[PDB]
């Protein structure tokens, strides 16, 4: 799909009004041939993906506007879909060169400080600047209003543009400010290099520098790098999120380059003094973060991943290793944030049709595609994995499941079988196979703030983004020929992560790496502070606040719940705890809250919610102390996009 | 647009009931199917997983109809191989929609044996069991959260010999968690089939000799409240007319005083006759106020403009139906040229035209050429208050005679006299009754609606929709009256008419404590008459929790509520009583938006957390939620509350 123009708002003195030029139908034709042969006119145009709509502003020569919707999708023009000239997923911006007949808006430099924000809606909505990329309403707005807004221009009374609307200040549910990309931002983006070669590691420097290393998985970048580094005599930490990764390289190190590494694992440790060392990021944490003096390189693998242990590893590794002595820190991917999928050679990508034997997400398996050999099946949930399991078995297909909670030696890792499997076998088993086939869907967890009375963390079925499609795919194609199937050709933008994945990052440091949440904070600042790693929203503070309050938790309940395994171990158990002291029962009898069960019968009452994990199913009671405490934190400002 | 197949459920062939889904088209060709109406691909399956282009759900074939829900497909059409094919049988008062099942499609088959032990198929192949607890209900074995039926409703459950019982349609929430299911039954489906497809209500009812609700389907100008009661009064009955509009009433009874004989009697706020005639002209609110039916006094009451959803109508409807037959009234007639289920067909008076980009005018994203309106006669809806005052004013400026009209100003600003155009709201068509030479219409209207937030308890919020078919049929209706008219548009679009939301039953209760000295237990009553009686606009069952809810709100501030009764915005009830509670706990209203204006003078004195007891706007002031009334209706929100699916 292409970005499509759907509209445009006109200027004039500040005022404005908007035209539609497209409906539904032609937005969709328009996106999908990438072919707009209708006349550009304006400053500010109206534009729509097939999932939402927004504005972008021309500014010298080029139209921009926001990352968080356009992703790195071309924008349908005149002669076919037109690349992206700029795309600086950091700061939330991308653009593209102008189309003929279009008009740019200049930059504002006289500084004044009443400034006018435009809308989808062609209201004009003044403003006073508090700093460089903030301002505060004049009139406080339900949030709801300024959605659809973002990428519209901020001017200066005189016309001029200071920047683009990308996101509103919040204070419960409504807008009091706004979150703007300066057009300074726009200038030294336009002064920046389109092409930067990441594909060789760097020499080691003078002092202290992080680097990015773009290549794919099995150039060596995790293998030959840290092997040529040793040979010029330094010491190298290797950090991945795989335990199943970091023991294989201990075997392949030992025979391909001469060198029996150190490894270090949950299940398993080796100390050979050697100068390379492999181990997980979150071994890595419960070892208590940087040696000072251990290391000259960190090389932290699979740097895309946006997993709460990899986050909070690499953020531990930003805020530490200078101080520690380490000259050079190497942040590595094969699919960086703003990657999209391109063909790869060695794989042949064919669409699943409605003929097939066998259902699979609205389409269908042919038998003869998987009979003989090995193949991937990549499903949603467990529970589709274990009845097309099931039904492949009931078909005589030598066929087995594969997620958390099972031992990877359902393997078989010899011999025919198809593996159906949740992302679960990206960290387990590192084996490839001759064909994958792939939902394209993904499970994911989404805050909400719905002052209900405090959060909700819910779980959603979502389409995969660009990282997820490059990172299955390519579990077949490696060194030999391989297929694909697909359900469907869409994907995501690449390399954006939820505020609850913040939330899990302060969970863990409380259950599982002994980090105070002002320690927390510490490592995922250097985190958001380092360019050219996955983005978020800045809602430290506020997560920050919430785990603050929350004390004395009993010790036997998260122990059970890191047990169990389950997500938010701290936060299901600090409300079995709450529950508990107030003799009050949990918000339902699922799963979450069988810590709880041999306390069933004297426990009656309203409970004392403090944030929604799940259904609710009691009544609840708002008088608790702790839930007047996470109310409280709700009044934080919170940037939420529009 | 027609409602398009792009999928469907397959069933197991035997054994344990399961199933899995296909998918047989995407976006492009379901928008692309739905504008034609067209649709080649065949159809397989029982079970069809449908979609109009705002949303999608399922249709179930059952003895040669493929069923669905109204409130999903509304009186659309579907697609199908030799193109659109219209509903077969359309009934609003059921949620129940039927087209004829396409050529070789398979249909399931009714629950012949009678078990209660059921199964619903959702619109993700999930197979859920559900236990049968009266003819239309059962409950879920697991309780589910609702987000996870949405999308299934037009489903089937299943008896274990996998027959039909009923299509899924609603669940019963607790406070976000389904708890039960709402179906048609399937023996619904066959009263519906017993009845004959084509029903007549063009003509006024004779008098029958028993009491008898009647419907009039016809349009303006065939004289529903000027010649159908004359012609009774001249057969010698007594009857009664009902209208939501002043202007309207006063019209009706001026025009009876001068062409068919009779001077009527009167009855508005404004002007009140007694002359002793057998025909009366009333309003609504009048009608409410004078404490509804006195006995004896009416043969036959015209309750006008049936459509209408406004709460003083539906009030004074459920009036008159629980009080007529026992008043003595022989009969009931409910009229209006726009029924529910009702679609916007061409008027061979009125000339239709789409606006383009092309204008100097912009008008909601297209344009008004300045010599469309520059002479004559001409009538601009605009959704908003707002963009009433800066239409009229951008036009004026460019030389003409532009004026507004909304609630609040008085009418006779409309001149008549000759050139003019009048930029207004739908409140134009109970101010003011003359007709123009074209309308331009915005498509679109500002409506109320109601969610349960649980934020601490429920929200009111204005929103911005596209219009119904009632909506544009009336809105259309003020041209081409005798002679030939204009109508300009920006969307063709329509979406179906004959539902109201429940923040509408919110404002009966509000306006019955407000206004008509009702308690909540004697409204419910009213309503539940209105509920009951088919063919009225429908609405979603939650009369015993708003009940529930106003029966708590006690000993309000008299002097606040006739401040918000006489500044004439939406809910002075609700409004009043948080006024009440703020300034008995000194604190300060949610914000300082307008509606909080009754508050203003007490600014100084009031300090701290407001004590919210539901959302009307936008909160601005930190909240506590330790009022005993917040908590009152907090408790009401466990009620079993029907949301659709
Ligand atoms: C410029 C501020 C930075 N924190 C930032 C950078 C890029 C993007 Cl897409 C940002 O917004 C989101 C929004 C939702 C999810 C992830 C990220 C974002 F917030
Ligand atoms: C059969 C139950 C009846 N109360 C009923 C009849 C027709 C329809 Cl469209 C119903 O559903 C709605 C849903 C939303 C708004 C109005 C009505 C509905 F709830």
């Amino acid at each position: 799909g292409s970005v499509v123009i759907v509209g445009r708002i006109i200027l004039s003195s500040i005022t404005a009004y908007s035209q539609q030029t497209r409906g539904l139908l032609g937005c969709i034709i328009t996106s999908l041939t990438g072919r707009d042969k209708n006349q550009v006119e304006g400053e500010v145009q109206v534009v729509s993906t097939a999932t939402q709509s927004f504005l972008a502003t021309c500014v010298n020569g080029v139209c921009w506007t926001v990352y968080h919707g356009a992703g790195s999708k071309t924008l349908a023009g005149p002669k076919g879909p037109i690349t992206q000239m700029y795309t600086n997923v950091d700061q939330d911006l991308v653009g593209w060169q102008a189309p003929p007949g279009a008009r740019s808006l200049t930059p504002c430099t006289c500084g004044s400080s009443d400034l006018y924000l435009v809308t989808r809606h062609a209201d004009v909505i003044p403003v006073r600047r508090r700093g460089d990329s903030r301002g505060s309403l004049l009139s406080p707005r339900p949030v709801s209003y300024l959605k659809g807004s973002s990428g519209g221009p901020l001017l200066c009374p005189s016309g001029h543009a200071v920047g683009i609307f990308r996101a509103a200040v919040c204070t419960r549910g409504v807008a009091k400010a706004v979150d703007f990309v300066p057009v300074e931002s726009m200038e030294t983006t336009m002064r920046s290099p389109v092409f930067t070669d990441n594909s060789s590691p760097p020499a080691v420097p003078q002092s202290f520098q992080v680097a990015h290393l773009h290549a794919p998985t099995g150039s060596g970048k995790s293998t030959k790098v840290p092997a040529a580094y040793a040979a010029q005599g330094y010491k190298v930490l290797v950090l991945n999120p795989s335990v199943a990764a970091t023991l294989g390289f201990g075997a392949y190190m030992s025979k391909a380059h001469g060198i029996d590494p150190n490894i270090r694992t949950g299940v398993r440790t080796i100390t050979t003094g050697a100068p390379v060392t492999y181990s997980t990021y979150g071994k890595f944490l419960a070892d208590g973060g940087c040696s000072g003096g251990a290391y000259d390189i960190i090389i932290c693998d699979e740097c895309h991943s946006t997993d709460s242990t990899t986050i909070l590893g690499i953020g531990t590794v930003l805020d530490q290793a200078e101080t520690a002595g380490a000259r050079l820190v190497v942040l590595a991917t094969a699919t960086p944030p703003g990657s999209v999928t391109v063909p790869h050679p060695n794989i042949e990508e064919v669409a699943l049709s409605n003929t097939g034997e066998i259902p699979f997400y609205g389409k269908a398996i042919p038998i003869e595609a998987i009979r003989g050999g090995r193949h991937l099946i990549f499903c949603h949930s467990k529970k589709k994995c274990d009845e097309l399991a099931a039904k492949l078995s009931g078909l005589g297909i030598n066929a087995v499941a594969y997620y958390r909670g099972l031992d990877v030696s359902v393997i078989p890792t010899i011999g025919d079988v198809v593996v159906v499997a949740t992302d679960a076998l990206m960290t387990g088993y590192t084996g490839d196979f001759d064909s994958v086939i792939d939902c394209n869907t993904c499970v994911t967890q989404t805050v909400d703030f719905s002052l209900d009375p405090t959060f909700t963390i819910e779980t959603t079925t979502v389409p995969q983004d660009a990282v997820s499609r490059s990172q299955r795919r390519g579990r077949t194609g490696r060194g030999r020929r391989g297929i694909y199937r697909f359900v469907t050709p869409g994907e995501r933008p690449s390399g954006m992560f939820d505020s609850s994945v913040l939330c899990e990052c302060y969970d863990a440091g409380c259950a599982w790496y002994e980090l105070t949440p002002a320690e927390t904070s510490v490592r995922l600042r250097a985190y958001l502070n380092t360019p050219g790693l996955p983005v978020c929203q800045d809602h430290l503070e506020f997560w920050e606040s919430v785990f603050t309050g929350l004390t004395h938790i009993d010790a036997h309940f998260l122990s059970q719940t890191k047990q169990a395994g389950d997500n938010f171990p701290y936060l299901v158990a600090y409300q079995a705890t709450v529950c508990a002291r107030a003799q009050a029962p949990p918000p339902s009898w699922d799963q979450m809250w069988k810590c709880l069960i041999r306390l069933k019968p004297t426990l009656h009452g309203p409970t004392p919610l403090l944030y929604r994990l799940g259904a609710v199913q009691n009544e609840v009671t708002l008088t608790h102390p702790i839930t007047k405490y996470i109310m409280a934190c709700m009044s934080a400002d919170l940037e939420v996009v529009t």
